[PDB]
């Protein structure tokens, strides 16, 4: 078949990549995920994924994996309060929809995946910088240790990657909005007024331009994200020093009841990052020296406010693992033709929505209401 007696490299191993990784092993495919992480034990900071039926859920299913999903995920109901903290709408969970997209831990979905692979699938510490076409094989040069060969390349290392050259020559752009991000642990104790708001759901509040997304209960850990357009000034904090970056969150948040002042004040650290997009438009290069392709954020990152993300990523790896198994094609290059040609339509989709969702909630004016 395509890839008897041929070996697959998968660079990345995000949620993306070890699901990729699963669906061609299970296939008895040859392949390897090359991951820059250290080890296994890398805490991975940020909220937590919720899988939808018939994308995220759908590559879990062909996997073996959805009731394991299951039951490390937490269905999770959502409110929506003003700045001065009154609750403006409650969606509980109902249990008829208590399958539809259930929360789970960045972490715990890693080990789900790493539990399911063979062992030594994943190479820690394997930082791809360069790759190089061969006769028949890539030759994949890592930082500071031993090159690699494989037949077919997917490079699956997320929205900033600088392996994509032999894919496309788009770049990565700035949206114009930015993120701080943190997490508290003990909410219950170091922010109990915000902790008692969320009351066991996510909560989500907007006013004059700033966003605040909240996570009581990611493992325990509360999580948190402030968004906003970048200020002109920046085009002024320094992430590294939490007492700049709580003396600019107050000054924003003045207006804002002191429930979430308590969130900014008791804070040990914060992540900074502007919202980037890789935008799908004109075709990717055609007539490739050898097979290789884009699957995950590496192909469409966008952004995230309106839930768009690793489920455009978890379909990628379901119809490339299809393309490449399946049996029908002619060539590993068509199969990828194939996975690309859908891709970039349900891909334009979601870029479009999550891109005019993003207009939409950064007007001053906005209220989730
Ligand atoms: C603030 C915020 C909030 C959200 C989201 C993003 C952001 C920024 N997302 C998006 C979601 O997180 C995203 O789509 C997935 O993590 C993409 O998974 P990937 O595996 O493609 O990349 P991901 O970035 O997760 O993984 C890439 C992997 O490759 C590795 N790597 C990088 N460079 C490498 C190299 N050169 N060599 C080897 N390995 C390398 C990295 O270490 C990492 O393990 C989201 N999505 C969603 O569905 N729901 C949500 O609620 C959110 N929320």
């Amino acid at each position: 078949n395509l890839l008897s007696d041929k070996n697959v490299a998968i660079i990345g191993g995000g949620p993306v990549g070890l699901t990729m990784a699963k669906l061609l092993q299970q296939n008895g495919i040859d392949v390897s995920v090359y991951e820059r992480d250290n080890d296994r034990e890398a805490r991975i900071f940020g909220g937590t994924l919720d899988l939808h039926k018939g994308s995220g859920q759908e590559a879990m299913k062909k996997a073996g994996l959805l009731q394991t999903y299951y039951d490390l995920a937490l269905p999770m109901g959502v409110n929506i309060a003003d700045e001065k903290g009154n609750i403006l709408s409650t969606k509980n969970v109902k249990p008829e929809n208590r399958f539809d997209n259930p929360e789970i831990n960045r972490n715990d979905l890693r080990a789900i995946l790493l539990n399911s692979l063979e062992n030594d699938t994943v190479i820690w510490d394997r930082k791809l910088v360069m790759l190089e076409p061969g006769k028949k094989k890539w030759t994949l040069t890592f930082e500071n240790k031993p090159s690699e060969t494989a037949d077919l390349v997917i490079i699956a290392n997320g929205g900033m990657s600088k392996v994509r050259k032999f894919v496309t020559d788009t770049e990565v752009e700035e949206t114009g909005t930015f993120n701080i991000q943190a997490d508290i642990h003990h909410p219950e104790v170091n922010c109990p007024g915000f902790f008692q708001l969320c009351n066991g759901n996510r909560l989500m509040a907007a006013h004059q331009g700033n966003l605040l997304f909240a996570n009581p209960n990611n493992n325990g850990a509360l999580h948190f994200g402030i968004s906003f357009k970048t200020p002109d000034e920046w085009k002024q904090v320094d992430f590294q020093n939490r007492n700049s970056v709580v003396d600019f969150l107050l000054k924003e948040f003045s207006d804002w009841d002191e429930r979430y002042k308590e969130l900014i004040r008791v804070t040990s650290s914060f992540v900074g990052l502007a919202t980037r997009i890789f935008p799908l438009g004109k075709s990717w290069k055609s007539k490739r020296p050898l097979p290789i392709t884009m699957i995950g954020d590496a192909a469409h990152l966008m952004p995230p406010f309106a839930g768009q993300g690793v489920n455009s990523g978890l379909m990628d790896a379901l119809i490339l693992s299809d393309n490449l198994t399946n049996g029908k094609f002619n060539s590993i290059e068509e199969a990828i033709e194939n996975y690309e040609q859908q891709m970039f339509i349900y891909g334009k989709e979601a870029q479009e929505e999550s891109t005019q969702n993003e207009i939409e909630m950064f007007k001053p004016d906005f209220t989730f209401q």
